[PDB]
């Protein structure tokens, strides 16, 4: 083990919050504890979000070299380059948004999607964003990749940032030590967690997540939720990830498999379903806690479809990731009508 | 320690954290150095906000008696409702919003303003939303007071949330709270505060810091930048609310006056200026900190003016109050292009 040898700039104000969605319970039968360790309440850094906790360890990198602009990637509502721009704006530094189309971007939708919520959020920043119609692919991309080859010629210095950082040597990091306070947040409340589950699309959050949790021998606790409809090359590099960022923090325990619930990523990647929905207002009415239809929201009716199958014990803890993501759900206006009399 | 004798329900992650605005202050030329109170980041309650720290202080009472459904009011993208919403789904009660017309909806924003950020949000924590078509007025409404009855007639006992909860009994009790953590968080700084920037409208808020702050004699630090557009009945009511609560506390000192000023308020409430828009950009390209075209991003411009003036004394500690509303900033992606690098 060893997180502690690499190098963190914060970018958050410290161990993440977890709610205990104890009322959500009750109208789930009240089989199992439901507890929400609320990342979606990172920082001030627009709203915050996981990706923030993966930078922490990336950030040193970027400052102790003399770069000059950072330059991500990710879908039109992607969460994270908002997260890189905020990034961007508190190193001071430029920033290159290059997002591409991956959702067929729902006609009751069409104008709003490309121009509010959280790519708007990127532009407020005054970060340099660039729309591209290309598709999905939680794998780099030639459009990254040229962007960077873009200010290389300008005589620039940027720092490459792939999807998710999923594909980025620290990109695990941040979540070892997601886990590490888990295990010290239990001792504080007084209160272990049978089960972890959170959502994945491109792997480095979960990934670390076991890593870390693979610390304890307590990979098994993880319950990744897919969310990207396209479980083949997720859990597979989901579960490659989570082996490099062992060799990095010192971890032997190899990994082979994962907890891939994957019965809730359709129809693809950023279009919902019925139930999502029905999940997201359920949460909503009951908790309060806001979830979206392209991460959270479907990560949270499978933390609920599962509770029904009574997948776990009576009395079982368990701990779900709110890896926020609600500003977009603004870009998902229509999928929402009023409440029903 | 007069606001202790009022019992408090549990309904933010603890005291509020303060960011220190650095990049900034340098940015605006070494004149201060800019801290933030981060009110934006005080729960888990639909990207949190200011109202919640006010209703748990009034949230007592919705349970100690017996009360159906929990009712407010406020403009089609108020935050006060947008968190009465999720206050309600917690409190596990009924939610009825009526969202008077406060602000004359941009000709490009008029097919968005009304389902998107704090609105679809309110709708989908299953809110019984009401496009009213009344006015802006920071008083006690006729729909409101209308619904109170109209749904007393359908058979129940509603909770009278008023504009801001300004004009709710204990309106103010939850800021006095604000400036206890304030003194105790300095302390913690090892530094002291010269002044308190913060937005007011329906003036809960600043009476509430007025109030408490006066518990050390410091009511003067305080400075509000009004985003109403109508001083007279904000001034004469935040001064009113000022007293109220004063005397709830216990603190004996009388406000007959307060520092109201009402430059960037132009030109009414709800709609911004390039002096606003300015800012918000500012202040996100300086620190990636988000702040909204209604309430955040004119005591954000006011705080920017000042500085330009010399009106802190050189090397002062100034404390920005960012009480949140970033989630309606979806509904004015319009005013925000895209920038030339
Ligand atoms: C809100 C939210 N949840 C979950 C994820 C999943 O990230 P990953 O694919 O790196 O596990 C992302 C990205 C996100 O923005
Ligand atoms: C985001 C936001 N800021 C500021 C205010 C102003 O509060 P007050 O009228 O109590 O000063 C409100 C209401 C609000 O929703």
């Amino acid at each position: 083990a060893g997180v502690a040898k690499f190098a963190k700039y914060p970018l958050t104000f410290g161990p993440s919050p977890i709610s205990n969605l104890n009322r959500l319970s009750q109208h789930l039968g009240s089989k199992v504890n439901v507890y929400a360790k609320r990342e979606d309440c990172n920082s001030g850094l627009a709203f915050g979000g996981n990706t923030l906790r993966k930078l922490e360890y990336i950030v040193p990198d970027i400052v102790e070299g003399d770069y000059t602009h950072l330059v991500s990637i990710g879908g039109r509502q992607s969460n994270q380059t908002r997260m890189v721009a905020a990034l961007a704006a508190k190193l001071g530094k430029k920033c290159v948004l290059i997002q591409e189309d991956w959702v067929p971007i729902p006609e009751a939708e069409k104008d709003v999607y490309n121009r509010v919520g959280n790519i708007e959020l990127s532009r407020i920043m005054g970060a340099d964003v660039r729309v591209i119609e290309d598709g999905f692919d939680i794998g780099m991309r030639k459009s990254f990749a040229n962007a960077l080859q873009e200010l290389e010629d300008a005589g620039h210095k940027p720092y490459p940032i792939p999807a998710g950082c999923s594909e980025h040597k620290y990109g695990g990091l941040g979540f070892v030590g997601f886990a590490d306070e888990v295990i010290n947040q239990e001792v504080e409340l007084g209160i272990k967690f049978d089960k972890i589950v959170v959502c994945c699309v491109t792997g480095s959050t979960t990934a670390g997540i076991l890593a870390g949790m693979a610390q304890y021998g307590r990979q098994d606790d993880v319950i990744a939720i897919d969310a990207s409809f396209t479980s083949e090359k997720t859990k597979e590099q989901t579960l490659r990830i989570a082996n490099n960022t062992a060799k990095l923090i010192g971890v032997e325990h190899e990994f082979k498999d994962f907890t891939l619930d994957t019965r809730f990523a359709y129809p693809c990647y950023g279009v919902p379903n019925e139930g999502t929905i029905e999940a997201i207002r359920t949460c909503a009415e009951q908790e309060g806690v806001l979830t979206d239809p392209v991460y959270e929201g479907k990560s949270m009716q499978g933390l609920i479809a599962l509770i029904k199958e009574d997948y776990f014990k009576p009395g079982a803890n368990v701990l779900y990731v709110h890896l926020g993501g609600a500003p977009a759900l603004s870009a998902y206006s229509s999928f929402f009508p009023t409440k029903t009399a």
